[PDB]
């Protein structure tokens, strides 16, 4: 007996014993194990072979019933199991059976069909279909798929390696068999040949982020294949973000596509990017496009689609050196067409704070080729059926960012600006407008037939800089005259173009100046009618020859006076006592002589 | 004795001994054990229960003195005891004695008193109110709460889940007992009823990114409960990415809310989103508001105030379906009203790239209602005390995208534009705008009393496209007139309409073609002062009847010719003897016999 | 013998032993070890001391050849060493020999040497140089450094920590030893003096992802240290995103800058943000510049330059009360100068959705100072070499945003605006442009001499809201009449000033009411010339004086008749048949008795 022996301790070889644990070389090797009972936990060093690992905890229970999968529950004998205990919480493929530098495919199925997040630790090969235990976008869970280690996994399988469960069954049926709500990360994907590196199945995947891995060499990172939506294929809720990336063949190849992401990502010496609507183009096909803040370098063509992009985001991109592959072929980054059955417009499309630089190899690349996208041919410019791209604030020293006029250009920095038909804004064309209103009782106004309308007041701008001051401004001044209660019995309008001028090149002069001319006056009259039933009449308050004089008030500010003004009255209403005066101006920004630009954002109207 | 025994080895029993490790079944059977000592480390296969896991290392030290919690410090005896040692770095809370399926509150609790990561590894219930150690957003300090396993969390307490240690004492005190600096990740969150399934309190927790977890049924996300800023709650640096969301009942609650942020979230059949200032609205009830890059589809409403939001971004999100709930209701996505005592002005607000369909089950669906934000009673449109919402390369086929004319529109793609108030672009409506300066010696342009100012130049216009050269150009030319040492003596300033015409429908003719219109003509005079000191005034050189004729030069090119002009001289600063030519035009770009614009961008001024 | 003994089980002390594992205390003891054997698998409980951890897998393997780097590989004896096994995928530091509390340093660059995933979870110090295994930004692979734990590391080093084995070697070669693909997360680093504080090194890491750490105390996150691009130093692909910061002294520190990233940060009361640019401008000194989604707050100055900024994007960030450090001084939060040898203008940056509140302390705050970017000097608008910031739908109480008139300003809430010489957009100045075509059958027109030439019609204005059917409009109407074989023989324009009135103040009047004054005519004459070889000129068909009538069609719609209309025929061609029109205007959108705009944008031309 072993009480009786005594361990180098002083003690009782029975009081070590107690203090100890079954632990076993290999999970596979349970089955053969004698003295095993119910409730006992058992600790194996490794799954198959020590170089794998598969290194966890089982409990041994007293089982007669239950058949047994080979891992998760393996069979000591025919009255005694044991089942897999999971402590890392997230589990190691290679406790299901997965070898080193092997086909992990088999193992990653099994795993995810008895836990939800499971980790590569190990080099691998993918060379079989990953079918996924099939959930909706409405799911209590997500599958996970985590790296630990940098995993380099090597893609070789003549399908997209991740499919749903169900469609991995009949890849084919054009029923919507998909799986949502994965995630995978931390994994370097290494492609092989560029018909058996795709990664993941845009049919059958829906709501998946895939960040911060890496791929590297031949991959195309998804696919879609069946044609399932009015003869387009379609993938949903893709988002690739904070990757690396490296030779990629294509960032996803599809006809549709619903909710894309491509964020945060750096890619390097990539073949190509998102081909979208390509070969089989569709009127919108993609719908919500974003490509936010990658590096994109030394690359092919980013995006290329021939069907209508609906409401994209191209930001903060940085866009060094894209003249390989399809970019040298067709001599730009992006490639906008519309053409074959199906395709449309682009629209709703914000291009903005990129970076487009050193394309300088091919001396007439265009940054972004905006192909068939006229709809002049329309006869207004007051519907929003279909709208252009707008460009705002990127950078482009190649030949040219677009060419399509219509394509809105929002202070861009870019070559040849002045080749392009695109409108200046009013901005750019050192173009101001301002608009207000006032209220004046008549009474403050009259003087004989004299309207003392306005005045213009320059003070604020000789304040500000009596260099600056130098402007013409347009003014549309509209007059609704009303009587005491507030009926607009009169009213007139008229331009008016303002001469703001002060003396240059003799320091401070005393004051600014201002001369006006009136045009294109028109007023009411009696054939403007208020009230049929009661009978009544709009009148004409300016009499023959309408005349504006500008009155010098000698410090800066002008009275604009009109001139044969005569009061009418209604019966009803009484005579007029006040007028709405509104204004609306354009003024001139430059002002060559300085720095700056013109004072006229500071006339001031009173 | 123990070495005179023999392991079938051929090795000393003794010699097997010395290769060995103290393992107990659980972490609370050590009280009993006798035959430990000082320095002995232990393996604990589990805390209480194996099926709810626990594993992990213990020391043995000899101690007299220090009290024990129960979990970090275990009394094996008077005078021994086990402190806990963490391995794997982060720390499973099952260590610390949480149970499959129980409220782990009390757990997540104790385990952060001595740890700052810790995770969850197993099903739980959280029914009670985890407390958080006390730390400012100024600390050397990160909690961490982890998901590995993709554990599902229900929800089911009667308060917000999380709360400051501090707040948790006092959950009332209007005094601010926050803490800050918490990273929530990798768990799905699972509701039960509405008003039991609060997770965060928005009172007491600011800095906390929550991302990459999943949130199922009835869920409010954050909720803010005590009037602590003028009769407002708040919540702050409260920042939500990457999520799955679904059936998820708010993703904020609050009065107010500073430093908010909603990213690249997958959020299925939600019933509602963003509710800030909605029964008690402030002036500032939203400051910094960030929505990007989010899925929200089959849906309620998004977002919805009472009061005014500051700083906000709405970008580049898809929203797909959504008229449920309020949306359904309220007939919009988003709605901001401002009404309540106390209810202010959105200000500062871009919405881009956004995707707005599928809503075609409400006719009458307005994406973006934006209700009282009129401040047309303001006098002028200089001051930007306000400033509404801009608008820009979205796309939406609802009825309406918005129902505010002041809202800027730029490139948004949507139905029914030529209903709606809202100002066109000068871009759209097909206006382009340039300016420039020349300077010129009047010896090169003065000719008897003609005065040769500018060359307009349409060959530019002709090389690019003689069919779009067809288009109106009006001219504002300020003439600044200066003596040898650079006086402005005399200034002038006219308008002209100028029309380029090229006739079309029989092949490239010999050149373009033009004409001219001065109007509007004014010109300083001697009762403009240069200097009162010295007696110095402007002039006038222009005589009775300005008089401008264009000079066809028979190739496409044509002198504007100013006639009667006089030299004036000053006593001090001589003739002039050169001017400074200012001109600002603006263009019509429609070239309605093809599919482009008019070159009205490459007239030439010289 | 052993099996002759029997353990309390009832079981063989033999059946025991073989149920049991090898464990030893310490990783090191190894060496010491009699009674091991090729393929032998054993558990070491820690590396040196337990309280460093350290705990893992070796196998022992029969080798008399390979030499033992005392971690990796352990010789046991002469003929027997030990290789470490991982199990957990990502190491421990504290496998290789890393103490608590003390430099991990060149334990990290041993570590690496091994493995590409490697993680901390115990407090350390960090006192001398990392260097880290060499490989391109197209390398296979990516190294990890993971915190489990919140590992809280001191940083104190004469250089910066973190480098390329290579540039660790020759630290000063301005040959490009530089190593890319990184990720770094979950730790807090701990700054110490400024001067030692430096944690990565801009000249040597490339393609760097910084993600969800935290830096407190003097740290700068990246410096760049040899000049290396034409006299500058340089970075590239560094991107830090969702960190704490608190008390950092520079995020980044650089002549020059590709690539760089700074997004979903949370910084509190730091020194200093991105000084780039600042000692040693360029004229690209940052290439791509991202500043997304930040709260920045009680903090110093955040970005800082003299040199030109390209691709920028700073959006919807947080920024609260920067009124501190260099802030203070310079009395702005971003700014951006052009100064010093090589310097050039920032171009291609936008700035959107931003919160800028509480610099009330300064009453003289400017949020964006832009020093030295005029190019007002340039002749024309239409070149854009240069570019000037786009600001866009910010919110400021700061005395100013910016102080450069040449932003351009679109839709932001700012103090001051009527102080600043920016331009206002079209569209805060209430002012709308439309544009179309109508191709009509002179047929149709035709009446005398009468030409019928359009119809505005005022209904859709009224239906919609006859208060704000008071507008004034301005029409480039061009006209180019064409034979019936669609030769331009003749051609005319003219300005249309339009007056839409409709009388206020008496409930609904029977309709809108119109008028017009025709200005700016001019048409094609025989001098203009189709075809030198057939002969053949554009003809006039207006004669003596162009009149234009209104004609009230008396339910809100009027005629536009031109006078003294006659055909002119062609020989080749024949007569006139049929006009093509095409009509831009721009209308007034100010409708002040109301809380919207006028109908302008309704008027409808036929």
């Amino acid at each position: 007996s072993a009480d009786k022996v005594i361990d180098a301790s002083g003690l009782t070889q029975q009081d070590i014993n107690d203090r100890l644990a079954i632990t076993y070389p290999t999970a596979v090797g349970l089955v053969g194990k004698p003295n095993l009972k119910d409730a006992d936990v058992i600790y194996v060093q490794c799954y198959s072979n020590i170089f794998d690992g598969g290194d966890g905890y089982y409990r041994v229970s007293a089982d007669t019933t239950t058949v047994a999968d080979g891992a998760y529950v393996i069979r000591i004998n025919p009255n005694l199991i044991a089942t897999m205990l999971n402590t890392t919480g997230s589990v190691d493929v290679a406790r299901f059976g997965a070898v080193m530098n092997a086909d992990v495919s088999p193992f990653i199925e099994k795993a995810f069909k008895y836990f939800r997040d499971v980790c590569l630790t190990k080099p691998y090969k993918l060379n079989t279909v990953v079918g996924i235990p099939d959930q909706n976008n409405y799911s209590k869970n997500v599958y996970y798929l985590r790296g630990l280690g940098d995993p380099e996994i090597t893609v070789d399988c003549p399908s997209a390696v991740f499919t749903s469960a169900s469609a991995k069954l009949d890849p084919t049926s054009t029923v919507n068999k998909f799986t949502a709500k994965i995630d995978v990360s931390n994994i370097s994907f290494i492609g092989t040949t560029v018909a058996n590196s795709v990664v993941f199945n845009g049919d059958r995947l829906y709501n998946i982020n895939v960040h911060h891995n890496n791929f590297k060499g031949n991959i195309t990172i998804f696919k879609a294949y069946v044609k399932r939506e009015v003869g387009r294929q379609y993938t949903q809720s893709v988002s690739i973000n904070h990757n690396h990336l490296t030779g990629v063949y294509r960032v996803i190849e599809s006809d549709k596509s619903y909710n894309l992401d491509f964020s945060y990502n750096m890619c390097e010496a990539c073949i190509g990017g998102i081909y979208v609507g390509v070969d089989a183009p569709w009127d919108p096909n993609n719908i919500s496009l974003t490509i936010h803040r990658n590096l994109w370098e030394g690359s092919g063509m980013l995006l290329k689609t021939n069907g209508g992009i609906i409401g994209g985001t191209i930001s903060a991109n940085y866009f060094e050196n894209n003249t390989f592959n399809d970019a040298g072929i067709e001599k730009c980054l992006i490639s906008i067409n519309r053409t074959g059955t199906g395709a449309g417009y682009a629209s709703g499309l914000v291009i903005s704070g990129n970076t487009f630089s050193g394309n300088g190899a091919i001396p007439d690349f265009v940054d972004v080729r905006y192909v068939n996208q006229s709809t002049e041919s329309s006869s207004t410019s007051k519907t929003a059926n279909v709208k252009p791209v707008v460009f705002i604030g990127n950078w482009s020293n190649s030949y040219l960012m677009t060419n399509f006029a219509g394509a809105l250009l929002i202070n861009n920095r870019c070559s040849n600006r002045n080749t392009m038909f695109n409108a200046y804004s009013p901005q750019e064309g050192r173009v101001t407008f301002a608009s207000g209103y006032l209220d004046k009782p008549l009474s403050s106004m009259l003087s004989g037939n004299l309207l003392n309308l306005i005045t213009l007041d320059t003070r604020p701008c000789f304040t500000a800089g009596y260099i600056n001051t130098n402007f013409k401004t347009t003014f549309d001044v509209n007059v609704l005259f009303k009587t005491s209660g507030g009926i607009n019995t009169a009213s007139c309008s008229f331009k008016l173009d303002v001469f703001v001028y002060t003396p240059l090149g003799a320091g401070t002069p005393p004051k600014s100046n201002l001369k006006a001319v009136m045009s294109a006056f028109m007023q009411s009259d009696t054939n403007d009618i208020i009230s049929t039933g009661v009978n009544e009449t709009m009148k004409s308050v300016i009499g023959a020859t309408p005349t504006m004089a500008v009155v010098n008030n000698g410090d800066g500010t002008y009275g604009i006076r009109l001139s044969p003004f005569t009061n009418a009255s209604s019966p009803n209403w009484g005579a007029i006592t006040s007028a709405r005066i509104e204004y609306t101006y354009q003024g001139t920004l430059i002002a060559s002589h300085t720095s700056t630009y013109s004072t006229a954002n500071l006339l001031t109207i009173t």
